[PDB]
């Protein structure tokens, strides 16, 4: 990703260097009065809101290259009371707090516009989730994480488009399409595999008809077109 | 809003004309090669998406001031097929080129940051949303949409918190039947209430205990607004 890397370059440049972050670990929370910016290198993070009474609200999802911001630009207070919590083994990020970023931001504009262009992606993001959610239900939202999955993850193989990801729980994938709990998901990911969609085999989901997804999740598929017009070419 | 209105003057000293809208007009639509950043300064909109069947689906509100990109600001190609569809009576916008919306960000960062934190609250508000939605379900929203409307434009009074929009534009904020339902049970429990051609929310805390999220989010993004009438 060019203006990812080059983003990388500019802030090493500038003496910012890069943290590493295990499985588990919050690289911002909820509870801190400072507010970050998070470039995101490498790893796969989700956003969280824990109650008071402790349930935990998986909000967003998140892979490296990508920006993530706990607090308002100009007035640096929180946007939310959020936790960005790692979900991969290790993850690789720059933690610049806000007040610096703005005098970072202001001295080269190119960068400045690769950050804004990124909360354009979450905006709409959002909105596509929203808007298969509205037309095809939670079996659309799941049909989209598989598909952006298989865009991402996807390896063809004999058995299909082997989705490599580590621990890929059911669990996982069930957060990611906005459903809490697993009797739905279980009956989803029941129909997918007796449709002849997805099977699991070696700790994997591989996907088997590409084309049924795209149908059910399309206007994240056009997110992705719109958005990753790079990547979603591999398959399409 | 001070900031808002900095804008404004911004756009003007540049030369940028503001044009006018009437309800039903697209300020921009998902066919033009074409994108756009829009300065809604007045006025009430609505995102708009097709489904293949030619269903429309709503998918979120605006009101002035506040700023709409239909592009992506690096490669000035379209963020998702969405129309910019005016709700009030009219609307003013001003309409820029998103290739001209860099130059002018570029040359003032105070304006770059205005914009920068209208799409961070945008992001904000649907991430409070489905947090609502995942709590409370529809009830959620709707309880979230009432209460946005008002913060935004409730004025404290005898009888309430008078909603002081016009009664056409005030019931629409499609038409689905559970929607309805639902609105009228906070009207049956009196969360708000007709009287004397206006309405008026009498039981705010009630909103606010089912749009937990959506109460945080305007705490945290509006604080000064909130604090009106809490
Ligand atoms: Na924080
Ligand atoms: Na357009
Ligand atoms: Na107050």
């Amino acid at each position: 990703n060019a203006q990812a890397e080059e983003f990388k370059k500019y802030l090493e440049t500038n003496g910012i260097k890069p943290k590493q972050f295990h499985k588990k670990e919050l690289i911002f929370n909820q509870w801190d009065p400072q507010e970050y910016c998070i470039f995101l290198y490498d790893g796969i993070t989700k956003l969280t809101s824990i109650s008071e009474n402790g349930t935990i609200m998986n909000l967003q999802y998140y892979k490296g290259a990508f920006v993530i911001m706990s607090g308002f630009i100009d007035t640096e207070t929180s946007v939310g009371y959020y936790n960005l919590e790692v979900i991969s083994e290790q993850a690789t990020a720059y933690v610049i707090k806000i007040n610096e970023l703005k005098e970072l931001l202001s001295k080269n504009l190119t960068h400045f516009f690769y950050v804004f262009q990124t909360l354009q992606k979450q905006v709409s993001y959002s909105l596509a989730k929203f808007n298969d959610f509205s037309i095809n239900g939670k079996f659309g939202s799941i049909c989209g994480q598989l598909l952006i999955l298989t865009y991402v993850y996807g390896k063809e193989t004999p058995d299909g488009i082997k989705i490599t990801l580590d621990n890929l729980t059911m669990q996982e994938l069930g957060y990611s399409s906005g459903i809490a709990h697993s009797s739905a998901v279980s009956r989803i990911i029941s129909k997918l595999k007796q449709e002849k969609v997805i099977v699991y085999k070696n700790s994997c989901f591989y996907v088997q008809n590409l084309d049924y997804l795209k149908r059910y999740a399309p206007k994240l598929d056009e997110w992705f077109y719109l958005a990753c017009p790079a990547t979603w070419g591999k398959l399409n």
